[PDB]
């Protein structure tokens, strides 16, 4: 990724990123991050499949404490 200028609505999209990085080519979740999702119901393994909804759901559940952003 790129970090500069403030996009537009910017903000769930941005983490979905850290959450799920890109090193072995090939963006998955992690046993971790899926045992969370489960909880919501979000049956996906895929971060294709995943929507806007679903994005800034499984980031919500997820408040980085240098990030602290009151809605």
């Amino acid at each position: 990724g790129s970090s500069g200028s403030s996009g537009s609505t910017q903000t769930d999209k941005a983490l979905y990123n850290r959450l799920v990085p890109l090193v072995n080519g090939v963006r998955e979740f992690s046993e971790i991050q899926l045992s969370r999702l489960k909880k919501l119901g979000i049956h996906k393994t895929d971060p294709s499949t995943l929507t806007e909804e679903e994005v800034r759901k499984f980031a919500r559940l997820n408040i980085d404490p240098a990030t602290i952003t009151w809605q």
